[PDB]
């Protein structure tokens, strides 16, 4: 019967501190008071500026696995009761933002009201938002600004962006000329994002935009479009994470998110740490963000009724 | 007979736009009120946490060169009327920082009123500093706060370090158990410093404090040392310069620094540019940081009464 005491015990280790892990991956504050059958509004995942409806498929302590309503069960995704990208029915309606229905069905002729009662079932309660009333703070951020960016699908490349939205203290980062499928929500501390005229200072080759960097002008480009750029003093500053090697941890299974595993700091960068999952081999170590809301400190699986996967025997 | 406007014409070259350059480094506001003979206080640039007796020894333009009283001229150095680190006869008093009388006084004995009148010379008037009443931005820096901090004598080291004191928007930087030789002044947005943890995460060997990095701890360090650390979002961002190749400028000659002359952007990089003087071996450029006093739109010289060298004949 294993435990985390003697398990630090005899490995002579160290778990990583507490006080090291952010607000949404440290001990929740409150239970999950989500319920299996409750529908909500969420951002996808693999299409950030898309909205969609969206049922509780499964709770397990403090996390859901969400549904997009009937579309096939291989898009399911788990995320915390506190996550920052779902919300209360009604709100693309109440925000202005475009809700894309369930399949079969209009976007226009869609109705929450008619929905639910079809399907005889509730809408998640408002109070289970983490994100229903955010307190704002003062950002040079605006919507419009020009600015460059890391494409996540493609981590080598720095790229021309935009801002296209803002929502509380995240922006949605939108590539020129690219599909709406490579957008991702960001801070003003993102480690992937940068004012214009990084990438030539940090000798870089800033991706143009499709239809135009051997001879591309920010100032052409920032004057054609008549847009300005994000100022400087709009970015933040990243705090260095604190994650050392050898540290142990809690973190989901990437592969397999179902599950929380015990897992090890392998290895660490400016923003980013590599797990390796102790007793399995170091094929399945990965790499993710070091403020990832799916690292947790030891004990969290037990604090919040998450089953623990111990070390593969 | 050499100008700019047909020497940018026959080159088919093009200037570095005034907007890029900052206001220490483009034209003044108004004229150099300084005379040969005034006396004031300033840092010694090469011990930057001394303050010492100094007298304007000659005046070029908008420039003066500065005299370490009692002193050897080898030590003079040329800054511009508006520098920041230069103090009215009487700030160190006011302020109560230390002041290094000239040669053969003692610090406790020199007393300016005595001694302005055996010089028979005034002290420069208050209205002439650009650092009387310079309005304070706020900030997250307190003396006593510890960073990481490139040692500027040796770029390649970064190394622990101490706020050990504030002026206006400029702060002292000073390494732990070290010479106070080291010490610089810098800002906020400053490249050369960083929040506690940077090195680690970025792969760059911190170096620790003498008498005490395979085994530092920043932790144990603070803890022992009853010290904070320098938040991180007390750092800013140091805005892209836009410098670019091939631009032209014009700067001050730093082996001969008398001499401002025809200068071209060879190189650039995060925070520096690489300057070449037109016309002169490739041997004489240099790096120096693109948002120096040193360096000046085409046209400085002119309209500020300082010589411009033309490129060597
Ligand atoms: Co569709
Ligand atoms: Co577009
Ligand atoms: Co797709
Ligand atoms: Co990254
Ligand atoms: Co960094
Ligand atoms: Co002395
Ligand atoms: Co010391
Ligand atoms: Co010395
Ligand atoms: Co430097
Ligand atoms: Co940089």
């Amino acid at each position: 019967a294993w435990c985390w005491a003697s398990y630090l015990e005899e490995e002579k280790a160290v778990a990583v501190p507490a006080k090291l892990f952010k607000e949404h991956q440290s001990f929740p504050y409150n239970k999950n008071g989500f319920k299996v059958g409750m529908k909500l509004e969420g951002v996808d995942p693999e299409h950030q500026s898309v909205y969609c409806v969206l049922t509780v498929a499964e709770v397990c302590g403090y996390r859901i696995k969400l549904h997009f309503d009937g579309y096939s069960d291989c898009y399911d995704f788990w995320v915390n009761a506190d996550a920052l990208d779902i919300h209360p029915v009604g709100w693309c309606e109440k925000t202005g933002h475009k809700l894309h229905p369930p399949k079969g069905y209009k976007e226009e002729e869609f109705n929450w009201q008619t929905y639910l009662k079809t399907c005889k079932a509730q809408a998640a309660p408002k109070s289970l938002f983490e994100n229903q009333n955010i307190t704002v703070i003062p950002s040079g951020f605006r919507v419009g600004m020009k600015l460059e960016a890391v494409d996540k699908k493609n981590p080598s490349f720095i790229c021309v962006a935009t801002v296209t939205d803002m929502v509380d203290n995240r922006f949605l980062v939108h590539f020129d000329n690219w599909d709406e499928s490579y957008d991702y929500w960001c801070e003003a501390s993102s480690p992937h994002i940068h004012p214009v005229g990084w990438c030539k200072e940090h000798r870089r080759t800033l991706i143009t935009p499709p239809g135009y960097v051997k001879h591309f002008s920010w100032d052409k480009y920032l004057e054609e479009t008549n847009s300005l750029p994000a100022p400087a003093r709009a970015f933040k500053v990243k705090p260095p994470h604190g994650f050392q090697k050898k540290m142990k941890l809690e973190v989901v299974d990437k592969r397999n998110p179902m599950f929380i595993r015990v897992a090890t700091v392998a290895d660490t960068d400016d923003h980013r740490v590599k797990v390796h999952f102790d007793g399995w081999n170091n094929c399945y170590d990965y790499w993710i963000d070091a403020d990832s809301p799916d690292i947790h400190p030891v004990g969290w699986c037990s604090k919040t009724g998450h089953p623990l996967q111990p070390p593969l025997s």
